């Protein structure tokens, strides 16, 4: 439940690219071939928390999706609302040195995604570096994540 202590979310703004997750979603385990890097860009939105902006390639277009993150009441951790899923979930930014890395849990709090577990590793590259990459395998057995649960999303 850590969050990255003394969190400047200004910091946190901008373009970064979704690099890694690992979840407990039996979807995932089967559905992670398929799975590549998206961009996230992170803007603030109208009640103090964030708008996470989400593009991905299919066909010939890139789609975009936006999430809100509303505060949760301490600086770093969101709570963000599914009404497709009729859930709602935490999502804490545990970790980041804002310029070069992030990782991020979001666990199911209300609904029927409550079981729902997940590890994020955001990058500001497309690149991770390995030293990144082991810090998140690291992170995600901190989680509870086995190794085949934890997915390095490629370019
Ligand atoms: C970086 C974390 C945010 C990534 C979300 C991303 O914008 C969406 C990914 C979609 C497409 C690529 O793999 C599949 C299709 C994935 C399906 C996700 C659907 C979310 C629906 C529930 C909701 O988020 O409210
Ligand atoms: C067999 C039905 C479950 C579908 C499996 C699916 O891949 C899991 C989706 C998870 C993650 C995405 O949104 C949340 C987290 C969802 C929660 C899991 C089941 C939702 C069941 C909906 C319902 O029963 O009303």
């Amino acid at each position: 439940v850590s969050v990255q202590p003394n969190f400047q979310q200004d910091k946190f703004l901008g373009r970064w690219f979704s690099a890694g997750l690992a979840s407990n979603s039996s979807w995932l385990r089967e559905k992670k071939a398929a799975l590549s890097m998206c961009k996230s860009v992170v803007a603030p939105a109208t009640d103090g928390g964030l708008n996470l902006t989400s593009t991905f390639l299919r066909k010939n277009q890139c789609e975009t999706r936006t999430m809100l993150l509303q505060p949760a009441g301490s600086l770093g951790s969101y709570s963000y609302r599914s009404p497709h899923w009729g859930s709602t979930y935490s999502v804490s930014v545990v970790e980041t040195d804002y310029d070069q890395y992030a990782l991020l849990y979001s666990q199911g709090s209300k609904g029927p995604g409550e079981d729902f577990r997940m590890a994020t590793l955001y990058s500001r590259t497309q690149t991770p570096r390995a030293e990144l990459k082991e810090k998140f395998t690291a992170f995600c057995k901190a989680q509870g994540f086995t190794e085949d649960t934890i997915v390095f999303l490629p370019q």
